[PDB]
């Protein structure tokens, strides 16, 4: 199937590294599911505090073993604030821009795990882009998520330590099912 998917990681102070290893746990759980290739799905992972950090774009070769390898090299990087806001005019701006010509007319997928509320402002994103928002721990912001997320509700997952285990088959029913 033809998808462009984002995945969006928090990586703050907040998140902490144990925690953020649970969530690149479970972004690779998805990935080794998902059907990635030049022709089919395409990835892109952002890792998001104060700034956006591109960890794997669209326009680099969409090969499982490519991506997954990087995805296991992503260094927490930390950071003061959740600038939420920042991750996602970054997807609308750069990231799905990418996609041209028949494949422009794909579906635009994205799966963001956080888990406190947004630093900055928040502005909901071109109809054209889905975001299925998953808010990990106490701390997420349920309202926010759901403004995020509209149609779309947000995946509300107990703690990052659980993450990787279930969270990963709830992704994958709504994408790729
Ligand atoms: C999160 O993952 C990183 C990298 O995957 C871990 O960093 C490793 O830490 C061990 C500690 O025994 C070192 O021996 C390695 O040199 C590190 N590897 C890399 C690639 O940096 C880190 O320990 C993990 N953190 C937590 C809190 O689980
Ligand atoms: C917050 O992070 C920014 C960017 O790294 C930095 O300039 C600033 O000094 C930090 N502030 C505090 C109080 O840690």
């Amino acid at each position: 199937m033809v998808l462009d998917v984002a995945f969006v990681l928090e990586g703050s102070d907040k998140i902490g590294e144990a925690d953020f290893n649970r969530s690149k746990e479970f972004m690779e759980e998805v990935i080794q599911r998902m059907d990635v290739g030049q022709d089919s799905i395409h990835v892109t992972v952002l890792q998001y505090s104060y700034m956006v950090t591109v960890e794997y774009p669209f326009s680099e070769a969409q090969s499982k073993g490519d991506i997954l390898q990087r995805v296991r090299e992503i260094r927490y990087q930390g950071g003061n604030r959740t600038n939420t806001g920042l991750a996602l005019r970054y997807l609308s701006d750069h990231s799905f821009l990418v996609s041209q010509g028949d494949r422009e007319q794909a579906p635009n997928l994205v799966y963001m795990v956080t888990g406190n509320p947004a630093s900055d402002e928040i502005k909901r994103l071109p109809g054209d882009i889905q975001v299925v928002p998953i808010g990990v721990g106490p701390n997420a912001n349920v309202q926010e998520l759901e403004r995020i997320g509209w149609p779309n509700a947000p995946i509300l997952i107990q703690d990052f330590e659980t993450l990787p285990r279930e969270a990963p088959d709830l992704v994958l029913q709504r994408c790729c099912s």
